[PDB]
């Protein structure tokens, strides 16, 4: 597993968005890890759907929260529409999976990371982007704006992004506020704290879809 680890430079990361007053983050984590997966098995690189996971996962409660592993669970069964035909409204409306033809893709499954353990993360972000959680409620976390980033911030969690590369000393994060935050929309939080839960409570639970 290399020292370096950065989705973004082998084109497998699509610009940073912003949910904005949703509270769909756990849609937004699901889609980086989709998009992600994609472009390894195919070479495409595609922009999927936020808004439809917040508009057919029966089981989140679409703005205001959910699961990215629901979510990852969905495309796998089902599929998912690119996000060009199925835009982002950041506002949960009747699901229109069906109205908008044939899925763009379909998943093969979902599997979940050992939690707490640093190299497991590690060894999954070195063949894929995946899906994370950590506590960003606090301000030193809204505040951030360039940095490794050791917090302060408690364990919890209550706000999922993704994780899309690594370091010797951090592992790099895409969140979902624009691209305006942090650095060009990503945090790079320090890791090897030796902390079980780790910074901010990073590992406390992380999935990544399987496809074919
Ligand atoms: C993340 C975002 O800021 O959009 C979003 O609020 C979210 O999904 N939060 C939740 C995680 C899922 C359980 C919904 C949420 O529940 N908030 C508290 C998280 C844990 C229960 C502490």
């Amino acid at each position: 597993i290399p020292e370096y680890v950065d989705w973004r430079q082998k084109g497998a990361v699509t610009p940073v968005k912003n949910q904005g007053s949703c509270g769909s983050c756990w849609a937004f984590s699901a889609v980086v890890t989709i998009e992600g997966i994609i472009k390894i098995r195919t070479g495409n690189l595609n922009q999927y759907s936020e808004q439809e996971l917040l508009d057919c996962d029966r089981r989140s409660y679409g703005c205001n929260g959910g699961y990215p592993w629901s979510a990852l669970q969905l495309v796998a069964q089902y599929g998912i529409h690119y996000r060009n035909t199925y835009p982002y409204e950041g506002v949960q409306r009747y699901c229109r999976s069906r109205e908008k033809g044939p899925y763009a893709a379909k998943t093969d499954g979902v599997r979940q990371v050992q939690p707490y353990n640093q190299g497991a993360l590690l060894y999954s972000i070195a063949n894929q982007p995946v899906s994370v959680v950590l506590q960003a409620a606090g301000k030193d976390f809204q505040l951030y704006r360039g940095g490794i980033f050791v917090g302060p911030c408690g364990n919890k969690v209550d706000h999922a992004v993704a994780a899309v590369g690594y370091g010797p000393n951090y592992i790099l994060i895409k969140n979902s506020w624009g691209t305006g935050w942090g650095e060009n929309g990503y945090i790079r939080i320090k890791r090897g704290t030796g902390n079980s839960y780790g910074v901010c409570g990073l590992y406390t639970s992380s999935f990544y879809p399987v496809k074919n």
